[PDB]
């Protein structure tokens, strides 16, 4: 039986016998990713170009004006905002959202692949929202996925009763599911990250993709992947297997991706469809942040794969 | 003035007082693309899973480009990357054009979303015989038209002319393919490096030691970026808007490389000639091959023209 | 804050503190809304004429699986079906709903407006579900309304909080809320009807048509208007006011038009705007039905037109 | 085999062997329909309200008007929606002249009625400097003509020399497929279409001609009626089934209501080329001589025998 992004988080919703808080904020988001969609394959472009005679900020003005309208959310933390969005009284529900609005978009101009990313905490005090009730653990997550606008639109949504993807039909605005409770391959044949920086890397690092690519059992190499828009290497890593890595480097010590909204969300993808998440030294959902822009490394995929690296990691401390 | 592609091209049609038959081919081919667009971005997809209680897109868009070419009574050999022998067209329907295509390149890993795209170069037929499978055996250099659609974040169609190349982007509310960048040029040099790294312990010595170049540079110069999506289309076009360099080399195991001529590296090279950038193989110009088998295979190396020739120098370095 | 008809329904379902059954339902039947609408505009006629080398039907089994899977509803009866369908057992919800797929669709060849009318019924008893569980007068009616695919997609929905209309935005498969409780004109200045058939016009419906073209006062007369496609004519009823006729006569002492699927959701759509539905004799609403097909005469729109009307009507009486 | 508008275009252009003016005209053309179209579908239409945090009409006339110049194939443009003829800027001159009526029947779109473009296309006739005059040609000069309708689905119904050909407008893919060729209309229908209200008003031959059509003397079966009220979806039911549509002088309109120069004649013109016809009463519309630009004209038009029998009660009442 065909079924719906929105169908289904409302049976579950009601199965878990929820107040539907949740599911209002998921159709408004899933409201504003088909309007980001609509404007990343550039409907409506004859318009600016004369016929009758930006993209990054329309895409958090679609999400923070859906969110806020939802009645779900108190505080909005985004990619391109300095500082915490709060949300008015009058609209404030109990949900925090963290989110990239349209990641990989300064490549934009060669149509690269790019997408959304969220991740969505519940808040727990009594006190007043403020910028602080972001700074959870990912393993506070309730919620988390991203929307990839690739070849096609496709969202995925891991919560509690795991990971389901979603195909947007663009003839019906609908997002369909299509494959469900999604399990990545224990190890994949890919490996993904900037060798560009390969002066920079950590030993650790350097050897592990040399074993990819003179593999010491005598398997055959990996191929290698990196389209540089981090929802599409992680969206590949998630169907094919394998691993995609952002570790540390001269430029980024702390690595360059941001916990909040660009690693907890794809560290909690993953390991709710059995793949794992490491910053090097721990899980990524167990990192405390202080800040809400903070970065981090991150090595996630296939467990056997992201294992082989902590493997070499541990050999070098 | 706004512009889009059907017009730009009766224009320069006019401009050149043709006969039509290469504005009734690319207006096809440009049907083609959007009907191949609109069923990569999954339009339709809830049918498949039983909204109301099928072939695969490669399939589907192999049947769009060769129906829509030759009902455009334009051409007379279609080439295409699905089938093993020219397909000829019918007498009541010939044209006098020549079209060797790649439906839906990368289409193998559409699975994941990957960007995918369609692959075009357009001949003029040069010999009286009876149309046959010797007219699609012409080097690049002899093409009229090349280009792409690539099927992305959003949908362009690139088509390099001897007027230069052109970028037009599909406007999917109205379906038509809106001039956005006119004449648009590589830059000289640029900054990324585009091959599949995985296979380094088949490296040519000559492009282990380029690649050592770009990450760890003699001059103390940055090292470059790397990318590569793995999807032609995808790797070439960033290749055109950003420069740099994109390589599908030769090695050992594969002294021809793995790229088709026909229809994947003869088009790429001739719209990056037409940009001011370069394509070789290694050991001469990719449009200066003379195939004799219409799915040979090729090596390419692409892009800026100060990149390119800083591998060639490296290449016969290593003779 | 912008409006979608999803967000619209939740929030009126959260205000009441129902289960979420009725949402699922009307959440399914937007989706099947949506893919009509993307058929009747023909996408994809390119395929039907060879690029690559029944809409009522098509329309029918949208609304049916969409309804079936919605495990909202137990009975469904359609205008394109005989007997009334009993949902399966592991799939039945608690309400009724009886539909007209693809009304006006028997002149599609000329793209007249066509359009989808449904009114949604609780089940009444615990027996079986049956055929019988659809015979409820319209006053039983806990939602009714219609899609009319015109010049845009709209849809319009009235339950006991009023009517609302909801513009289907096609880049982004979105109803978006453009028109808050509506209510239609005391009086009107339209007269609705096919005229061709004026032989066979009850003497009452004679002499009222004649007072809309030849006022005994120094009004100015009716304009005329009829569609033939009575989502069409209802829906211009609904925005400019005026009337709509259907009435009975001597070869047809029942009317024509349909009454679960066709009379009744429209005269609750009315009602619910101020406006009014009679059948001459009764308000179309208080019909008792005994045949889930059975016809209904109908004279509905701004009250004062429907009121006199029905002098003329008892005149002739 | 499939077949596109642009395509079947370019294909007659080269039977022809024209100089391609016209195809560039009426490809300019119908990428207006489509964005008109999308905006008519009310694509976008969340962002107008706050989604993110021009009129119908007036769009409608500003992507013809733009798409026509930009063409280089027109140096005169009239429409319903601008007082006066707009002339082509020199550089973008061509050879055609065209009116329009760019969004017909939007007054009544609060109701989401079908509503249309309707065009008529001209070769400019005199060698003076371009002027409103351009416009001022008969009916039976025209070159091509034709409109849109946006109803159920999108329609681009063309009319020229070889025929009527109807193109279904498919926007998965943007494009006007090629559905039905070389139309011709019903010999005799059996639906009338008139506003009845101004019944009181209607001249002695309507008067008659209606009482026909419901009381049949021959004791025939009554007609069956229909008006949606918008000139394009009316005529189009008119051509697809047959019949006749009738818009005829009253005291409000005692010149007519509909326009001459961009809906009467252009819809005068796809009747005629598809066997059907078209009369003011008095004359054949496309042999109205007009003298400005918006000026209106009564106008029957349908299947050929019904429009006959209309003439011949007129001749009756003399
Ligand atoms: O939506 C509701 N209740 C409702 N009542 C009526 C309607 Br209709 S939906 N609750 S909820 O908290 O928002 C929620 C949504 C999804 C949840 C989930 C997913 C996996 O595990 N739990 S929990
Ligand atoms: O299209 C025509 N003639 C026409 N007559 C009327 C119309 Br309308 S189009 N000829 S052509 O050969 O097909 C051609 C198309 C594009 C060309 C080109 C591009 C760059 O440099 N030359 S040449
Ligand atoms: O939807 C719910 N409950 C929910 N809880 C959480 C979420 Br999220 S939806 N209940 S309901 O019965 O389906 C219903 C829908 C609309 C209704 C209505 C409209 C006007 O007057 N009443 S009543
Ligand atoms: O388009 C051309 N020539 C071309 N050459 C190459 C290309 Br490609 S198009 N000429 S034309 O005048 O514009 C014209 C268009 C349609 C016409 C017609 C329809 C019915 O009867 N005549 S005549």
């Amino acid at each position: 039986d065909v079924n719906t992004l929105t169908r289904f988080v409302m049976e579950e919703g009601r199965k878990a016998r929820g107040t539907g808080e949740l599911t209002q904020l998921l159709n408004s988001l899933c409201t504003a990713v088909k309007a980001i969609s609509s404007a990343v394959r550039k409907a409506g472009i004859a318009h600016l170009y004369g016929i009758a005679g930006k993209l990054d900020v329309l895409s958090n003005d679609l999400v923070m004006n859906m969110l806020k309208s939802s009645f779900a959310t108190c505080v909005l933390v985004s990619e391109e905002d300095k500082h915490a969005i709060i949300v008015e009284p009058e609209k404030r529900g109990k949900y925090v959202v963290c989110f990239d609005p349209l990641d990989g978009s300064s490549n934009i101009d060669c149509l690269v692949s790019v997408g959304t990313i969220f991740g969505i905490y519940r808040k727990k005090s009594t006190d007043e929202p403020s910028e602080k009730d972001a700074l959870q653990p990912g393993r506070n997550l309730v919620a988390a996925g991203y929307a990839l606008y690739g070849s096609a639109t496709m969202l995925v949504l891991a919560m509690d009763c795991g990971v389901n993807c979603f195909m947007l039909d663009p003839a019906i605005g609908e997002f369909i599911l299509v494959d469900k409770d999604v399990k990545i391959k224990k190890k994949g044949k890919i490996y993904s990250l900037n060798e560009g920086y390969a002066k920079d890397f950590d030993p650790a690092v350097t050897e592990y993709i040399q074993r990819k690519k003179f593999p010491p059992d005598n398997s055959a190499p990996y191929g290698a992947r990196y389209v540089g828009s981090m929802v599409a290497d992680v969206h590949r890593t998630l169907v094919y297997g394998g691993i995609f890595l952002y570790p540390a480097n001269k430029k980024s010590p702390n690595g360059k991706l941001r916990l909040l909204y660009e690693c907890n969300p794809m560290a909690y993808v993953m390991e709710k469809a059995g793949g794992m998440a490491t910053t090097g030294k721990e899980a990524v959902l167990d990192v405390i942040p202080t800040d809400i822009h903070q970065r981090a490394p991150v090595i996630l995929g296939s467990p056997d794969d992201v294992l082989e690296f902590l493997k070499v990691y541990e050999k070098h401390s």
